[PDB]
Parts: structure tokens; C-alpha cells; sequence
């Protein structure tokens, strides 16, 4: 097309930054308050709508298709307790989850057991915490209301499931710790945050204090068990031993991972509850790293330990002498969940952003694996005395699957306890896989590719998704948008974890941060080569998109191979690194970028800034940028600068320019589902339009 466009004005304004007179001809759109910027935004929306007017029919079709994937019943892990199967359910039109029991694995109609949606007229409270008991006669659960401690917490039984007259009041972030038939320890503070003589606006809730509680009795007949007197600005919890004759207590200073371990002898049943807390034997009184109790056996205890190992090794501990031994030295990856049942330690490793299971005996610690599908843990239930165990895997085209097995021979006992259903899915037809390829200089880079059973070729649309930064990896999780991409248009989804994120942790950040960050944008480009050299798809039509810093990278890769791609989408990204620290909360990511006044930081920055590298003549893909006009996460001046500059710089070359925007009235409130759903529909109909995706007819 050779049609005209609004004349994006250019001014002589040029802040001479570091003795360099960089032109800033678009000082107009550095503030929403001008009329010029508002009218330019209006014209951008009008042009995008005009471009999509003809394809609006299929756009509405795909929008309905994606919107149809927002209501979904979702189950959770099972629990075989006292001959029943307790598990969670969800219908879709409600705001909390329900809990109920089934007589067996193949129950047809379950029986409701816990409905948090009824006891309150608002019905906004939810089960914040839960705990069974040795006698299994009652489930102690916390009913948290609107976050604040002004709360109603209730209890319903099991044999009768009426509600007893017993309440736990004035507690936040509680770890209920039940012991046989007497009761449980729970957290609270002195003075019960009583009003009248009350100040501090419930700030930091000083003097955390755990005390026992016995059902049936009033609140006053309780014996305090531990409250840190000298360091009241802490937060601690407690739990009981498997023998249930001893109690252990964990403590935490602020939110520091560092932890100290304190064990204790709980008084026996024959003496009720003792008058004084017994001696709390001191094993670790330090602040090295995070500890987490997993189990015990007589004179032994076992913990997940991050001490001298940021990858959460697993170690035993002995009390009566203190001499120590190591169970599992940390592997090449990090931990997600762990458990100790009967005569096996059962572990899950977050290897290359996917959880792999292993079971370890007590003589051969070899990590014997199971062929669970590609994905990650999202839930776990395990009891030492119950041989049944279960877990839940989630992935891209695996919205959620609860599996179960025993602990005798884990090979064949693995089975699908529950599979969630969303209309229009067969699961097995979409196979996911991982593949490693060499980088630009020769370090292995992973790639999660989801694709059909060999039903795609050089002609199939190929999409890339990446965010890559801020130590936060893009773990495999379901998204309805990827669902529509896989099932509605015959495309394949390739997610690459470029250097910068939390795929390998702080080392991964070090591989792609600040000065050494630049090569990251190179390596991603190399990925586009590999996926086309192998055979999956063709460079003649391909798509990429990402968000925030990812929205940056999908634009940065426009420099190294400008012609190679065919269409890209950037969302809520940073698009001008020269106004980085001067606006909004952006400067808070200095650790990633750095200020534009440091010498070497600006020297590295100025060679890759997207607003200083778009250049005429060269060939560019089709670019879409989507942005909200007042979103304070990333101020939208950068997106408007980018789109206007290349709208008025390279007219008759590779493009075009697309500027999807979120203009409305009433900023500063929450985001309803309508906005996100319509925006996802718009971006997905754009990609489906341009990269030549064949709709499932």
C-alpha cells in the first residue's frame, strides 16, 4: 500500500545527551496531557481498525473462540485419608474452590464436604490454611477474610459436618500444627490487637507468638508455647513430629531466607499439656540459609537445606550428639517439592524449566526416574504413614493433570487420577518436546517446542515467545491463547529461554545482564536460524511476540536480522532506553540496565537502543505494538515514540506499522476480564492474519 498517514510531527528539540545531540523530534508525546498526543493516538487506533476492517469477521470468530476458553472446571491433587478421597473442585462461575470426598477412585457423584462460599453473605472468605489430625475427626482450617485480621474462621466436622462452636481469632499467616486428640498450635500476638488503646495501623504486627488451642474449650484455656521476647520483629511457626510426641519450631527474621532450627519435646498425652514449654533443644541458632522440615525417624530428622547450596540440597540432622551426614548433595538444578514416605525420599527437580521426578531408597540414593510428561509440578500431597501419593503436572497444552501412584514400584502404578477438560481438546494430538541448540558462540540453549504429531511442514506458521530477564523464567503453564494457537490455526509454539531470566537463576542473570546482556539479543536471533535450518517452518513467514522486557527483545532482534522475520508483536515493553530512569518505576530495574549517565553503561546502551537503530532502506517485518495509555508499569511514551518515528522514517519498505492501544476513561482501577480478552483476541487475529495460519475448517 502507498496510502497517506498522519504526519507525525518532528521538532528541533534535541537534548544534547553526553555531548551528543541526539534529536528528540517527538517531545510532543512525552506526556499524555497534550492534545496532539491524544489525537495521534486516536489516528493510530483508527488506522489499525481500518486495516482490520475486512478481516474483522474472522477476528470476531477467533475472539469468540478464545473467550470460550475462560470457563473451565479445575480439580487438584487427591488424598486417600481414612478410606475416602478428599480433593478440590471448581465450577467456573464462582470465586473460591470447594472441597469434597469420594468413596473411591471411580466415584460417579461426589459428596460435598467444605464450601467456603456459603457461610458469609459476602462469601469472600477462603481456606487460607488446612490441617488434618491423627484421629482424623476434624479439619482445622483458617477462613481468611479480605486479608485483614478482622476475620471469621469456622470449623465443620467429618462424621457429621455440622459446625462446632469454636473459633480462632486474631491470627494472620498461620501454620496450624495439630497433635493427636488435644488440639493444635497457632499464631497470634499479645493484646489480641485490641482496639481502643490501639495504634501502628497494624504495621509489622510485632511480637509473633505461637500458643496451643484445644477444641471445645473457650479461648482463655490455652497455654502459650513460644514467643520471641528479645527479637519481637520476627515471624515463626511450628509443626509436630511424626511420632507426635515432639514439636519443632521454625523462625524467620523479616523475609530473609536464612533460618535457624529449634527442636522441642512435646509433653506426653498422659500429662495433658504441660504448664511450661519444655526445653526447646537448640540445634541451629544462626542465619545462614533457608531450612525446611520434611520428616524424621527416631533419632534422625531430614530437611531441605539451602545452606552453602543455593540449589537446595537435602540433608539429615541428628540431635543427641550433633554429628552430621548428607543425604542428597544438590544436583545441577533447583528444587520445587520434596517428600519423605515410608522408606523412600521422593524428589522433583526443576531441570531446564521442567520438573523431573525421582525416588530414592535408603541404601541406593540413585535418582531413578519416571516418564512423566514435560511440564512442572503445581501441587503436591504426601503422608508418611499413607503409601498412596499423588501430584499435579501443568504445561502449555496440558492445562492440568493429577496423577497418582504408590511407593513400591513407581513404574506401572503411575496413572491419571484426573484430567481437566476444556471444550475442543484431545491432548495427545499435540506433542511437546525440548531441544537444545548451540548458541552464537557455543553454549547450549534450550527450546520448548509444542507441535502436532508430524502434521506441520515448512509452510506451517511458527511462533516464538520470550521474556528473558529479571531472574523470572517463563515456566511451562497453560494459557488459553496458546490453546487457540495450537487447536484453531494449525500452528506450532516455540518458547525459548534466552539468557537473562531465572531459567538457571543468578548465573542465568549473569549470562545476560547489563554489560554482557547484548549477546543475549544475538543468541535469540541465532535461534531463528536453527528452527529454519532444522526444517520446522520457513523464514518466508514467521512470528515472534513477548512482553515487557520480552517486548523489548522482540524489537531488539530487529537490528541483527531485520529482514529475516516476517511479523512481530511487542507488548508493555521498554522502547526507549534514553528516558529510562527519568520516568515512573522504570529506574527500579537499574540492576538490569543502568542509568544513562554512567560512562560504560551508556556506551553499551547506545549501540542497541531501538529508537536509535531503526533505519530506512533496510527490510523490516510487520510490527505490532500494544500498549495501555496510562499503565504505570511501563509508561507508554516509548511505544508511541517508536511507532511514530518508524511510521515517518521508512514508508515504502518492510512493515507495516501497527499501534494497538488501550484508550479509555477511568485509569487507576482494576482491570476487568473484557479488556485482556479483547486485546488477546486482537493480537491473535493479527498474527493469524499475517503469518498465513490456516484456520481449522
Amino acid at each position: 500500500m502507498r496510502s497517506v498517514y498522519p504526519l507525525a510531527r518532528r521538532s528541533m528539540a534535541a537534548y544534547t545527551m553526553h555531548n551528543m545531540t541526539v534529536p528528540e523530534p517527538y517531545d510532543y508525546l512525552e506526556d499524555p496531557e497534550n492534545p496532539e498526543t491524544k489525537t495521534f493516538v486516536n489516528e493510530q487506533n483508527a488506522f489499525f481498525e481500518e486495516y482490520f476492517a475486512s478481516e474483522a469477521e474472522l477476528r470476531k470468530k477467533i475472539f469468540e473462540s478464545i473467550s470460550n476458553s475462560q470457563d473451565y472446571p479445575r480439580t487438584s491433587n487427591p488424598s486417600y485419608i481414612n478410606g475416602h478421597y478428599y480433593y478440590y473442585h471448581n465450577s467456573g462461575l464462582q470465586n473460591q474452590s470447594v472441597l469434597m470426598r469420594a468413596m473411591s477412585l471411580t466415584d460417579t457423584a461426589p459428596s460435598i464436604f467444605l464450601d467456603p462460599n456459603s457461610m458469609s453473605s459476602d462469601g469472600t472468605t477462603a481456606l487460607k490454611a488446612t490441617a488434618w489430625s491423627e484421629d482424623e475427626s476434624m479439619l482445622a482450617y483458617s477462613l481468611s477474610d479480605k486479608g485483614s485480621d478482622w476475620q471469621r474462621i469456622h470449623v465443620r466436622r467429618a462424621d457429621t459436618v455440622e459446625d462446632t462452636s469454636d473459633v480462632i481469632e486474631w491470627a494472620k499467616f498461620t501454620a496450624i500444627a495439630w497433635w493427636h486428640n488435644l488440639g493444635f498450635f497457632y499464631t497470634r500476638y499479645p493484646a489480641l490487637q485490641g482496639d481502643v488503646d490501639k495504634g501502628a495501623e497494624t504495621d509489622a504486627a510485632q511480637d509473633a507468638f505461637i500458643c496451643f488451642h484445644r477444641i471445645g474449650r473457650p479461648q482463655d484455656e490455652d497455654v502459650v508455647i513460644l514467643s520471641v521476647p528479645e527479637h519481637p520483629q520476627w515471624n515463626m511457626g511450628a509443626s509436630v513430629s511424626d511420632c507426635h510426641s515432639y514439636v519443632i519450631v521454625v523462625l524467620f527474621d523479616g523475609c530473609e531466607p536464612h533460618n535457624l532450627v529449634w527442636v522441642a519435646e512435646l509433653p506426653s498425652v498422659e500429662k495433658g499439656l504441660g504448664s511450661e514449654p519444655l526445653v526447646f533443644k537448640k540445634l541451629v541458632n544462626e542465619f545462614a540459609g533457608r531450612y525446611t522440615y520434611l520428616g524424621n525417624e527416631g533419632s534422625t530428622f531430614y530437611f531441605v537445606t539451602t545452606r552453602d547450596a543455593p540449589r537446595k540440597k537435602i540433608v539429615s540432622i541428628d540431635i543427641h550428639t550433633g554429628q552430621e551426614t548428607v543425604i542428597v548433595e544438590q544436583q545441577r538444578s533447583v528444587l520445587s517439592q520434596a517428600a519423605l514416605v515410608k522408606k523412600t525420599l521422593l524428589l522433583a527437580y526443576l531441570e531446564d524449566v521442567k520438573d523431573v521426578f525421582y525416588y530414592c531408597r535408603l541404601e541406593d540414593p540413585t535418582l531413578n526416574a519416571i516418564p512423566l510428561p514435560i511440564g512442572t509440578i503445581t501441587s503436591f500431597f504426601s503422608d508418611r504413614k499413607k503409601d498412596f501419593v499423588s501430584f499435579k503436572i501443568t504445561s502449555f497444552l496440558l492445562p492440568g493433570r493429577s496423577f497418582f501412584l504408590d511407593i513400591n514400584d513407581p513404574q506401572s502404578s503411575l496413572r491419571v487420577f484426573k484430567d481437566d477438560t476444556v471444550e475442543g481438546l484431545l491432548v495427545d494430538d499435540f506433542v511437546t518436546e525440548q531441544t537444545f541448540y548451540n548458541s552464537s558462540d557455543g553454549v547450549r540453549i534450550p527450546m520448548f517446542i509444542v507441535y502436532r504429531k508430524g502434521s506441520v511442514s515448512s509452510e506451517s506458521p511458527l511462533l516464538l515467545y520470550g521474556y528473558g530477564g529479571f531472574n523470572i523464567p517463563l515456566t511451562p503453564a497453560f494459557s488459553s491463547s496458546r490453546m487457540v494457537f495450537l487447536r484453531d490455526l494449525g500452528g506450532v509454539l516455540a518458547v525459548l529461554n534466552i539468557r537473562g531470566g531465572g531459567e538457571y537463576g543468578e548465573e542465568w542473570h549473569d549470562a545476560g545482564r547489563r554489560a554482557c546482556k547484548q549477546n543475549c539479543f544475538t543468541d535469540f536471533i541465532e535461534g531463528a536460524k536453527f528452527l529454519h535450518r532444522q526444517g520446522y517452518g520457513s523464514p518466508q513467514t514467521t512470528a515472534i511476540m513477548g512482553g515487557s522486557n520480552g517486548g523489548l527483545l522482540v524489537a531488539a532482534v530487529a537490528n541483527q536480522a531485520p529482514e529475516l522475520f516476517r511479523c512481530v508483536v511487542c507488548r508493555v515493553g521498554v522502547l526507549d532506553m534514553y528516558k529510562f530512569h527519568k520516568f515512573t518505576i522504570g529506574h527500579a530495574w537499574k540492576s538490569d540496565y543502568g542509568d544513562p549517565e554512567k560512562e560504560e553503561d551508556f556506551r553499551v546502551l547506545q549501540q542497541y537502543s531501538p529508537l536509535h537503530n531503526i533505519k530506512s532502506g533496510i527490510k523490516y517485518p510487520a510490527i505490532l505494538v500494544v500498549t495501555g495509555d496510562h499503565d504505570d508499569r511501563v509508561v507508554p511514551l516509548h511505544s508511541l515514540k517508536y511507532v511514530a518515528t518508524l511510521q515517518h522514517m521508512n514508508p515504502n519498505e518492510g512493515g507495516p506499522f501497527l499501534a494497538r492501544i488501550e484508550v479509555a476513561a477511568g485509569h487507576g482501577a482494576g482491570k476487568p476480564t473484557s479488556k485482556i480478552l479483547r486485546e488477546a483476541g486482537d493480537i491473535y487475529t493479527f498474527i493469524a492474519k499475517n503469518i498465513n495460519a490456516s484456520w481449522k475448517e
